[PDB]
Formats: C-alpha cells, structure tokens, sequence
DNA sequence: TTTTTTTTTTTTTTTTTTTTTTTTTTTTTTTTTTTTTTTTTTTTTTTTTTTTTTTTTTTTTTTTTTTTTTTTTTTTTTTTTTTTTTTTTTTTTTTTTTTTTTTTTTTTTTTTTTTTTT
C-alpha cells in the first residue's frame, strides 16, 4: 500500500527501508533512540520520509 | 598345324584421404567462510514529575563592508549533424496436443563351438 516508510543510504552498500512506526514520539532533550542498522566503519549520507 | 595380336586382373606397393584415439581452455559444481534473524535476561539504559540558578533575547543607538550599481567581453549555451546504444515489430524455429506409419534394445538358463592368452 502507500503507507509512511524510511530509507536511507549510506556510504558503501546500505539501502535499508524500515517502517515509520516502530519509532515513537520523544520530547526534544534526550534522544539517543540506538536504532539498529549495522555500519562497518561507515558514514551515514541520506534519510528520507 | 603352327604361330601372331590384343585384352584384362593380378604380382600388386606407394600416395592421398579418411577415420579413430587423444588431452588445453572457459564453464560447472561442492566445500568452507562470512552476512542475516529470533529468543533470555541482564545490568543497564532510558522516559517522566518537581526545584533551581542561569545566560541569551529583546527596550535603544552606532557604523561599515557587504549590498547597491553599469558595463566589456568573455564562454558557456544552443543549434545542426552524425554515431552508438537502447528498445520494440517482425520473422523464424521448436514443442505439445491425438490417431496413424515405421522400427530398436538389455538380461537369465545350458551346452557346444570358435578365438585369444599362458
């Protein structure tokens, strides 16, 4: 279906594509969330909604 | 009755070609090795009320160096042409359906003869 979803690219091979809702709303002051995408000695580039 | 001409398949063995046994190189295939996902629990991390002393924004004014500015001549942009790649009509070939025409092979069992090896 159509239904609100995350990507992201980072540097060497990483397309990876969650769902929106299995992250919850936090109040700006503490973060830190520790999502789960494994990363070699990467970087982090793109995230898009 | 003797004697003379010609014809071919064999003594053929050698040249040419064909057939049949061989083994280098790119395409498969089984193994070990490294990327993925789900649970326990576990100290550990992390979400949410209360208080607090803080340190940056908003009254007001100042200037100067980035915002004004006009103009010459470059040079990226666009035009035409042609080549290279992508992609889709077109054609060809092959396979399956069900009644017809044709064929071809592997072994037991015993007893006797050829046909090679020692």
């Amino acid at each position: 279906q159509e239904d609100v979803v995350v990507t992201l690219s980072h540097q060497g091979y990483v397309k990876y594509q969650p769902l929106s809702e299995y992250e919850a709303q936090r109040r700006g002051g503490k973060g830190k969330s520790a999502a789960r995408i494994k990363e070699e000695d990467f970087i982090d580039r793109l995230l898009v909604a």
